[PDB]
Parts: C-alpha cells; structure tokens; sequence
C-alpha cells in the first residue's frame, strides 16, 4: 500500500541524452539511432530569440557548427535538417544504448515523466501532466531545453515531449518529437499567455479511487449524481467536463473498489462544494489531477 | 523556474536490480560487485513471518537454494551470510554495471529516491524522506521488498535504504545496507506501531525559500521571531524543534533570497497559526517537508 507521485525508471532515457552546442548556446539533445533531436533555438543567441527567422539563421549553420558530445566523446555530424521546431542532427554513429521507442503526441490530461538535464547530463526525474491549456508545470532552468518527457510500456519508450521554453508566468511549453508545439505556443521571446488551467476531472476521480484502495475513505458520501449534474458543478469549479469516455476508462477502478463512477463523482462534487475542512487525501490537502486512471492501475498492480 | 518533487536519475540503480528467490518467496536484490544484498526474510514463508528465528531458518538453506536472476540470466551463488536483517549472497560474477557506491545510514529528515521493483524489474522512481519516527511513506506492494533508497553525488550512488516491511497502518519500514533497521522495527509479522510523525521543520523552511525563489511570496510577513519563540509554536503543531545547526544549513538560502532565517521562521509561525486560507504554495495546500535545504539548492542550481 501507499500511493506516490511516481516517475518511470529513467535509465533508458539517460542513455540517450547528449549535449548540443551551436556557437555560444548549449542545450540537451536526444540521441536515438543515428539522429540527435534538439530544439531548433540552439542556433539562436538570446538576442535572436526576440524575433527569430529560423530558416534564415539556419543558412549560416553547417554540420560542423553543431557540437554533439555524448558523455566525454564527440559525435560526428554528417547531416542536419529542421522539422517544425526541432533540429535533427544526423550523426555517423548509431546510439548503442538506443531503446525500443516511439514518438507519440499526447492529449491534455495525459501524464509523463521528465528527465531534466543540463549539458547533456541528467539532474533528476519527475512526473508531469500535459495541462488542458497545453502547458506543463515542470522544473526547468536555463540549459534544460532539449530535456524530454516520456512514458514506458515494458521495454518501449514513447517520447512525447521536448522542453523548449518558459512562459513569463513560469509555466512551461514544448513540442512533441516531431517538433510540433503543444498548444498555440511559438519558440520566440514574446509574451505568450496561457489559457485557463482547468483541473483534469478524470484524473482526480482516478486518484480518489487510489485513495479508497489505500485506506483513505473519509470523503465517500451517501450520494450519487448524473454526468450532466456533475458537469454543472465541474464547470463552476474550472474542472474539465466529464464524458462517457472518461466513465468508461474508470471502469476497472470502479470494478475493483465496488464504487460506481457516478457515486465517486458525487463524492468529488461534495469535496468541491464543502472543501477538505483541514483534512487530507493521500497526504494532499488539494485534489490531485496528475495521475491518469492508467497510472493508478499501474501503480496499484505493480507493472514493471 | 518551477519546483518539483524530483527523484535522482535511476539508471545507475536499475543496473543493480536482480530477482532473488528462496523456495516460494521472490523479492528484489541489489547486486554490487560480486555481492547481492537482499532482506533476510526471503528465506521465510508467510507463516514463518509470525515469529521467525532467522539463524535457525538459515541452517536449512544452502547456496543453491538462493536463485538469483539478473535480467534473464542466472547468477551462480558461491557463498551466503547474514548481516543483521540482510543476506549477502556472494556470486561468481561481479556486476559489470556496478557504479561507484557507498553505504550510508541517514538521519531522520533526510530525503532519498526509491526505485520500486518487482521480480528484479523497476516499476518506478519517487522521492521519500526518512520520517522523524523512522518510517517512510512509500508505495510498496507485495514483491517490492529489497527495493532500495539512494542519493547520488555526481557519479557515486550512496545507498541508504532497503525496503523490508509495511506496518499495519500502511507506512513503511526498512534497513540501511548493513541490515540495521531505521528505528525500533523488527522483521516480524507482529503489530508494531509508529511514533508521532512530526513535521521536518528545516525542510519546510527550505521549501518556503524555494517558493520565494520561484515567485510564491504571498506568505512573507512583516514579522520576525527567535529560535525559542518559534520552537514553542513548533512544539504545539508537532513540528521538529529548530536548532542553530538547522539555521546554519539554511544560510545559503537565506543569502540568496535576502530573507533572514528567523524572518522565514516567523512566516512559518503565521502559516501554522492562521492556516493557508484556501491558498497554495508551489501548488501545494499543505507545508511540504520532503525537500532538504540541499535538495532546494541542488534543484534551484541544476546540479547534474
Ligand atoms: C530552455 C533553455 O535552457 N533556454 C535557454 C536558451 C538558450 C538560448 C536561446 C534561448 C533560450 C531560452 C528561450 C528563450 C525564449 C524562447 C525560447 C523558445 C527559448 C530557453
Ligand atoms: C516487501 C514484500 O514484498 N513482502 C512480501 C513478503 C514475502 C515473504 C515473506 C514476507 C513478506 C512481507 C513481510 C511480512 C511481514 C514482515 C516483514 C518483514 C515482511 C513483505
């Protein structure tokens, strides 16, 4: 028992991190097979970030201008191309530690682990969620760009995020591994504001099921609700609307605990209306929304 | 910017995890050099756990009864000994992935990362703290025993914990890598209750400094306090007493922010007395105590 905000083991991703330097800018790269993926703003100076024309800036860059170092050894760059907001640097050596992998573009509400790196070296690993406004709340300082987000299914690493920037409010924006930003963000030092950071309702419900499985049951009430009634309350509290697809995904958790999804929705409704009253659920004084129903099942069953 | 509960990159520890089976019990082992470390209760049946005499149970075990599997390959056990509550299984092959390592016995309040494993395979990584009552609040199911806690300083892994058991209240107990339990716990299926889980005051203050560094400043007040005055309030709220050693350790954070330690103590005092009033600090509605002053410095500076 016990329920923790758990990240995937980072080993498979650590074996892929490299340092990429272009001129005076150093960030992180992801080395998979004979390609190193990194944010295209590695070619920019801080001054260029104000209004960069990446195709124009890239004309002045040759293969030998991208310095790629894996550990303490230099990789030879034999090609380079820009795909959306990422650069793909073809190297002459396939990464011997390349795991089985996929590039996936996740949906808001989905969680993933981030291996934060500086100068191609891992500093730490934590669990994130793609927010409903397409930002993430990470921990990223200067030099962290190029750090990646991922999920693992047994031996296959699905890369879903690459860090590119911090908004003026301290929230983070980045791309999938094809270089497409999540949300409307652009890789430019311009004021870009995030939309409403709503709460991932299906994730809160999943975490309420994890709480019941682990002994925290004080919040269970004598009520039930309907999707429409619940959603009127959810809208009022800036919670994402709950759909029948979300109810379906919670099915296994509902089955394991014997608590119908709509009954858990009514418990959540009373928690929103009445508050926690100084109490905690799984050591938290707020409703946690960065565990998906799949994460709850995985952690509660011990998937390796 | 942004502040996350971050675990160390787990790669170096993943390369050490093995499966240890004795009879019908399977748990995790830590393979360092030519020795595999695992909880001595691997020799027990669930029935034996009620009142086990480990020396007696061990007489019936030979080297060939301990089945050690690293990945999908079997290791040959050429020796075995009991050191306190851990078994040391001498194998004929040194672990080729053994990192630089130390065995450290940590103090309450110190944090570490846990790589939770099942059948020698890693399922996830999370950050823990050794509580003041010598328990940890982990996420451990049956099969997780033998999973280890650790800290990393650049390339040296300091192993500090090995998981052995869950108390009837769902909190966890284990040993250092010499087999000595943290606290008064014994590896027996007997009712053992934990003492008061007090709050790690120095860690809360460190996290309040991290909040200020990251923009969360609403809680800063116009007051100051003394160690004795603060401690009268801390005792009332089941917080650990703050010492001049703790004040000294917070010095770098006090210097970076320009907020004197005793001024932050007064802010903490008002937070304890007045509550959060529905507000959050670094996305938490309660005062976080599982970041040490060293963790705050490390994360805020990007140590790899
Ligand atoms: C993520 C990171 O480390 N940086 C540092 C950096 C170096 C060189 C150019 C730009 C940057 C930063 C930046 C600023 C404004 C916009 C974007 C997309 C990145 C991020
Ligand atoms: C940590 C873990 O997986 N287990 C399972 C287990 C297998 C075999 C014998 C005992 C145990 C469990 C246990 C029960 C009571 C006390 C202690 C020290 C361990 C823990």
């Amino acid at each position: 028992s016990g329920f923790r905000k758990m990240a995937f083991p980072s080993g498979k991703v650590e074996g892929c991190m490299v340092q990429v330097t272009c001129g005076t800018t150093t960030l992180n790269g992801l080395w998979l097979d004979d390609v190193v993926y990194c944010p295209r703003h590695v070619i920019c100076t801080s001054e260029d970030m104000l209004n960069p024309n990446y195709e124009d800036l890239l004309i002045r860059k040759s293969n030998h201008n991208f310095l790629v170092q894996a550990g303490n050894v230099q990789l030879r760059v034999i090609g380079h191309s820009m795909q959306n907001c990422v650069l793909k640097l073809k190297v002459d050596t396939a990464n011997p530690k390349t795991p089985k992998y996929k590039f996936v573009r996740i949906q808001p509400g989905q969680t993933f682990s981030v291996l934060a790196c500086y100068n191609g070296s891992p500093s730490g690993v934590y669990q994130c969620a793609m927010r409903p406004n397409f930002t993430i709340k990470g921990s990223f300082l200067n030099g962290s760009c190029g750090s990646v987000g991922f999920n693992i299914d047994y031996d296959c690493v699905s890369f879903c995020y690459m860090h590119h920037m911090e908004l003026p409010t301290g929230v983070h924006a980045g791309t999938d591994l094809e270089g497409n930003f999540y949300g409307p963000f652009v890789d430019r030092q311009t004021a870009q504001a995030a939309g409403t950071d709503t709460t991932i309702t299906v994730n809160v419900l999943a975490w309420l099921y994890a709480a019941v499985i682990n002994g925290d049951r004080w919040f269970l009430n004598r009520f039930t609700t309907t999707l429409n009634d619940f959603n009127l309350v959810a809208m009022k509290y800036n919670y994402e609307p709950l759909t029948q697809d979300h109810v379906d995904i919670l099915g296994p958790l509902s089955a394991q605990t014997g608590i119908a999804v709509l009954d858990m929705c009514a418990s959540l409704k009373e928690l929103l209306q009445n508050g926690m009253n100084g109490r905690t659920i799984l050591g938290s004084a707020l409703l946690e929304d960065e565990f998906t129903p799949f994460d709850v099942v995985r952690q509660c069953s011990g998937v390796t």
